[PDB]
């Protein structure tokens, strides 16, 4: 039926409704650190998040997401491999049922406990619906989470998850500063790819940060208490909402660092 992450509707089934699932620039991929090419032409990333305005947090039945006001150039991503200004729209996570799985991208086959996606769209296309139809429409910053010490900047998110336990629930979520989610270093890998959920459009410049952030076991445990189901339905824990690595095909992964 409708897509999801289960045995009968999971990633291996998506191609029947979304044939681009077997396309030429699908995501995620395994990053082979010894075959990635250092590209000295790549610029440092410019992340300008000081004026970000968060609006709401919502359980969309596949993940939870925090949405931002993107009606002006308030929180923007520029530089790196990008040409032009990309506005922050939302962030969300992918995570596992166990600490040794949950990320979408992998690094030399290593899986992390979760992966944070900060989604931005290219302002030259005017709105995000137009941007997803363009090969350079979106830029997604991917950040790995490892289990270790707690991340204090994540705690405001963890503490509101009880309010959005089931599909379709939303809550006001103002004055959240996404700078608290970034690692110290902005070194990155980049490659052209796709959304990792339907409709799997091939519109994404991926920027995957090398340095993971550390979150505590108690913080990630709280993600695993969310539900895929809506209020009143059989309880199905929201875990393992990650797509497996896809073939690299004719693409090169570039590194900003040696
Ligand atoms: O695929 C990803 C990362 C990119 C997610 C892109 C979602 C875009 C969004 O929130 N709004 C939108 C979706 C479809 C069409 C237009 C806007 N993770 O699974
Ligand atoms: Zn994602």
């Amino acid at each position: 039926h409708h897509w999801g992450y289960g045995k009968h509707n999971g990633p291996e089934h998506w191609h029947k409704d979304f044939p681009i699932a077997k396309g030429e620039r699908q995501s995620p991929v395994d990053i082979d650190t010894h075959t990635a090419k250092y590209d000295p032409s790549l610029k440092p990333l410019s992340v300008s998040y000081d004026q970000a305005t968060s609006l709401r947090i919502l359980n969309n039945g596949h993940s939870f997401q925090v949405t931002f006001d993107d009606s002006q150039d308030k929180a923007v991503l520029k530089g790196g491999p990008l040409d032009g200004t990309y506005r922050l729209l939302q962030f969300h996570f992918h995570w596992g049922s166990l600490d040794g799985q949950g990320s979408e991208h992998t690094v030399d086959k290593k899986k992390y406990a979760a992966e944070l996606h900060l989604v931005h769209w290219n302002t030259k296309y005017g709105d995000v619906g137009k941007a997803v139809q363009q090969p350079d429409g979106l830029a997604v910053l991917g950040i790995f989470l490892k289990v270790g010490s707690a991340k204090p900047g994540l705690q405001k998110v963890v503490d509101v998850l009880d309010s959005i336990k089931t599909e379709g629930k939303s809550a006001d979520f103002t004055n959240f500063d996404p700078r608290g989610l970034l690692p110290e270093s902005l070194d990155y890998w980049t490659y052209p790819g796709s959304l990792t959920t339907p409709p799997l459009a091939e519109c994404v410049t991926w920027i995957v940060l090398k340095e993971p952030i550390s979150v505590s076991s108690e913080q990630v445990l709280k993600f695993r208490k969310l539900n895929f189901n809506g209020e009143g339905e059989p309880e199905e824990l929201m875990v393992d909402n990650w797509r497996p690595a896809q073939p690299l095909k004719n693409r090169q992964i570039k590194a900003s660092f040696k």
